[PDB]
DNA sequence: TCAAGTAAGCAGTCCGCG
DNA sequence: GCGGACTGCTTAC
């Protein structure tokens, strides 16, 4: 098999590299590297090198890595670029695999492990490590097994082995319900002390030394807490062995709220779950706890125990046990739905960078671009500093706030790297620039042609016709990988729809799920043989297709993140390629075009429907518009359709054969008259919207920019079975929202689009007549706890203190004096319940770490204190008022004359 | 040599207000 | 009490 690298590092003049070699053998080697760079040399030197304006360099081929950098001090302080790549280990990486690599999962070693520490002194710290490791689960992906470290006797209680056979049982019958498929796969280790568990788990790691470590918050806890145990019982060159380099290093993680403090280990590549989910989930959950996003993402139920974690051991050692056991198997089970580790892998090697590097799109492009200059001989250009400067963005068009029955809206295919490809924007296809007219002459297509020559944005400037730029090269090949994904993920969202309406009638036998390709439309002779298929059948092949428009949405949003990723690196000082010009050339092009295309379709609407100057477009946000169809429809009838779909699929039908067709001899022109390279600006139907044909729903309403909701039929050609709420913005989309609130609204909102103001007016009153015996926690609103310490006054709130933070001191004079209560950690997020006055808790609200119940010595004081009226008024009735408002209808009746006796 | 972007809405505090 | 000038948090893109 073909080589791929596992880990690099350097470390002085030697790069580590840990590999797979031509076998499939895991390789350790050590290479003194001699790195080149490069300078500027004369027109008149004969040289195979030029950098990415054609300039010829020279080549400096160093004796070693610390040579390199002397160089390139002494460089600048003489006032001269030095050019080439300044990360030794990228041009390592670059010449040792010289071609495009093919890695073989199975061969690289995951790790997953998950780690407890009793405390009965509050938050056990990592940096002190005072507290025992009383347990260790570590998976490793190469074995496929479970390796349990169990400490039986501790200062904190001297306990029993833990029992299998207790483990597999149901929890209905004092069993801790282990799932049974991973019951055969765990190897479990009883250790009398703590020095040996240890000792035992550092040879352990020896053989089998994971290449990606993994699990839940392990960065920040699990692997400085071992380190730092290690190193307090055995010294700080034993706790190195968990690098198999031997080299650690403490490293501060900054930001605008303070600092902390991680362990670097080298030759090991760490993505911790958590940030793999916060980066590539696109979630935003009220709750990082393990439990909370199992739940969310698995349906799995809350992991239950009787008392604290800090006595969970000494009174329930089993269960403890079982659920340091299951909390690893949660994070395997994540990864097998949202595919973030090979996502993370795929993506690593594509750019040819250390794996952890894929948080950063800036190291990530960086390395792509190059990969791809060096295949051509070019020389890339030094790094430079530079002010930030703030640069125009996108257009939002202001939308007048209203309800709209009938809408269609039509969105642009990746806009800013269609933008890139469709100008030729890079750093070397510089062409000059022309001068500007306002923006709106452009649009209206009244300012001059800007040149007959070259490519342009209505920024200014001009971009070389007559060949690609790297940018566009390489922005292209990670777009076409975006949209095979995406055809895959819409594929198994349109056969998830055919399965839902199978749903609808069984037919009852015993058969098999159909063993069919999730990734690609289902066949007539496939939707035949679904139609006669069970429910159970039915069911697993629904949660088969859901699971594979996962991997698809996971593959497709990520590189499409990417993507977009490089169009906002030019616009960021660190990256080697910032240009406001090309920065700008992008933002202002996508400004044109949106309502470039407004115009059009206005245009060709009006003249369709036998009139003028009417407006047709009602919104449009950086790449969409929404069209108002009321016209469209009202130009037919109401009452020509037989049902729903009737109207759905004559809209669909005239997007696609009439307006679609507009749209693109529309941007063609736009293409001509900016002379682009290549006309790229393709806008795809999305949502079809309206009510259900009879009802007296609103179809949707808009209540400002970024605000609205419709009642969707159809998304990009998924022909829902059920009509789907298209919400965006609105406080059903807010994780500060209480979760029973947002449930709340979203009905009012789906009575309102689907069924009209009676039914709105209907379930308000009842909402509001049984609030108040909801539970307290899906009430609670949700904030992230931002600079506490900046307001706080001995314990009391300073000037202009937040809300939520003056919840939190509140909640901390609460709890002084206990060391068992969850102390409010800086930047997490916590639960918000306001307070009646004259509370004894001496303000108007608290606020404790979400996720979690409320600490019992206070739990039965906040639940008697709780202030419903403002709950009610602030969480529900303000946003429900918004609503309504704009939407011109009354979640309450509603004096009228109207008073005599109605019944 | 660590290091995608801008636009924009709502909720809160402070403070003016015979 | 309201509305305006800020901050803080958050979402749409
Ligand atoms: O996280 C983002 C989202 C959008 N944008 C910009 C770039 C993107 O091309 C543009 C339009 O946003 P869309 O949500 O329409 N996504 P895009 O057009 O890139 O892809 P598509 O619409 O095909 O899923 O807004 C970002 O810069 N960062
Ligand atoms: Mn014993
Ligand atoms: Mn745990
Ligand atoms: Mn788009
Ligand atoms: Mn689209
Ligand atoms: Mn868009």
């Amino acid at each position: 098999m073909k080589e791929f690298y596992l880990t690099v590092e350097q470390i002085g003049d030697s790069i580590f590299e840990r590999y797979i070699d031509s076998n499939g053998r895991e390789r350790t080697r050590e290479v003194e590297y001699k790195p080149s760079l490069f300078a500027h040399c004369p027109e008149s030197q004969a040289t195979k090198y030029f950098d990415i304006y054609g300039k010829p360099c020279t080549r400096k081929l160093f004796a070693n890595m610390r040579d390199a950098s002397q160089w390139i001090k002494r460089m600048e302080d003489i006032g001269l670029e030095a050019l080439g790549m300044d990360d030794f280990k990228l041009a390592y990486l670059s010449d040792t695999y010289n071609y495009e690599i093919k890695y073989d999962h199975t061969k690289i070693r995951v790790a997953n492990f998950d780690i407890e520490v009793t405390s009965p002194d509050g938050f056990p710290e990592p940096s002190q490590a005072k507290h025992p490791i009383d347990a260790i689960t570590h998976y490793d992906s190469i074995d496929d097994r479970f390796y349990v470290f169990d400490l039986l006797n501790s200062p904190y209680g001297n306990v029993e082995e833990w029992s299998i056979e207790i483990a597999a049982k149901l929890q209905e019958q004092g069993g801790d319900e282990v799932p049974s498929e991973i019951i055969d796969k765990i190897i479990y280790m009883p250790f009398d002390n703590e020095k040996e568990l240890l000792m035992e788990y550092l040879n352990f790691w020896q053989q089998k030394t994971p290449v990606i470590l993994t699990g839940w918050n392990v960065e920040s806890f699990a692997i400085p807490y071992v380190y730092n145990r290690i190193k307090n019982i055995f010294g700080e060159s034993t706790a190195k062995r968990l690098s198999p380099h031997r080299k650690t290093r403490v490293k501060v993680i900054e930001n605008m709220y303070g600092s902390r403090e991680i362990i670097t280990l080298f030759g090991i590549s760490v993505l911790d779950y958590i940030d793999l989910y916060k980066k590539f989930s696109f979630t935003n959950q009220p709750s990082y706890s393990l439990d909370y996003i199992s739940e969310f993402e698995l349906n799995v139920g809350k992991l239950k125990y009787d008392g604290p974690i800090s006595k969970l051991r000494e009174s329930n050692h089993q269960r403890y046990i079982s659920y340091n056991i299951i909390a690893v198997y949660r994070v395997l089970q994540i990864d097998a739905k949202r595919q973030f580790i090979n996502l993370s892998l795929d993506m690593g090697y594509y750019a040819k960078i250390q794996i952890q590097s894929v948080f950063s799109p800036i190291k990530t492009w960086d390395a792509i671009i190059f990969n791809s200059l060096k295949e051509q001989n070019k020389v890339i250009p030094q790094g430079r500093s530079h002010p930030v400067q703030p640069y125009p963005g996108a257009f939002v068009k202001e939308p007048i706030p209203n309800r709209y029955k009938y809408v269609m809206s039509f969105d642009l295919t990746s806009l800013y790297p269609s933008i890139i490809r469709q100008v030729n924007i890079s750093p070397e296809t510089i062409a000059g620039t022309f001068k500007v007219a306002p923006l709106h002459d452009y649009i209206n297509a009244v300012a001059e042609r800007p040149s007959d020559v070259y490519s342009c944005s209505p920024n200014g400037m001009m971009y070389y016709k007559d060949r690609d730029g790297v940018v566009p090269t390489e922005i292209t090949k990670v777009f076409n990988q975006r949209k095979e994904h995406k055809g895959y993920m819409l594929a198994a969202q349109r056969n998830g729809e055919i399965i839902k309406e199978a749903l609808h009638n069984p037919n009852l036998s015993v058969d098999e799920p159909l063993d069919v390709d999730y990734r690609f439309d289902f066949s007539d002779e496939i939707k035949e043989k679904i139609k006669k298929l069970s429910a159970k059948s039915l069911n697993e092949m629904l949660f088969r297709a859901q699971r594979t428009e996962v991997a698809g949405m996971t593959a497709q949003i990520n590189r499409k993140a990417l993507i977009n990723g490089l169009a906002g690196a030019l616009g960021n000082v660190w990256f080697r390629y910032y240009d406001l010009r090309n920065a700008t050339a992008i933002t202002t092009f996508g400004q044109m075009a949106l309502q470039w295309i407004e115009r059009k379709v206005n245009e060709y609407l009006n003249e369709v429907c036998g009139t003028e100057g009417e407006a047709f477009v009602l919104y449009g946000d950086t790449d969409s518009i929404y069209v108002s169809a009321d016209k469209i429809i009202d130009k037919v009838g109401e009452s020509k359709f037989r049902d729903t779909n009737h109207w759905v699929d004559f809209l669909d039908k005239f997007a696609r054969e009439r307006m679609e067709p507009a749209i693109d001899r529309g941007f063609r022109e736009m293409c001509e008259y900016m002379n682009n390279k290549q006309h790229l600006m393709f806008m795809d139907r999305e949502a079809i919207a309206g009510p259900p044909l009879g009802s007296k729903g609103i179809g949707g309403f808009w209540t400002g920019k970024k605000r609205y909701a419709l009642n969707v039929w159809d998304m990009e050609g998924t022909r829902y079975a059920e009509p789907k709420l298209k919400i965006m913005g609105l406080e059903t989309q807010k994780s500060s929202t209480p979760k029973a609130v947002q449930k709340a609204l979203k009905e009012c909102i789906r009575r309102m689009l689907q069924e009209g103001e009676e039914s709105l007016q209907e379930y308000f009153k009842e909402f509001e007549k049984e609030f108040r015996q909801l539970n307290y926690i899906s009430i609670a609103s949700v904030s992230s706890a931002n600079n506490i310490a900046k307001y706080d006054v001995g314990g009391f709130p300073g000037p202009k203190c937040p809300f939520h933070i003056r919840g939190i001191l509140t909640y901390n004079r609460a709890i002084k004096g206990n060391i068992d209560a969850p102390q409010v950690v800086e930047g997490e997020k916590v639960y918000v319940l306001p307070l009646r006055e004259g509370n004894p808790f001496g303000d108007k609200c608290i606020a404790w770490p979400s996720g979690t119940e409320i600490t019992d010595l206070i739990k039965d004081d906040v639940l008697h204190w709780m202030d419903y009226t403002v709950l009610l008024e602030k969480t529900f009735i303000k946003p429900l008022e918004g609503f309504t408002s704009a939407a011109k209808l009354d979640y309450e009746k509603k004096a009228s004359l109207f008073d005599m006796f109605d019944f």
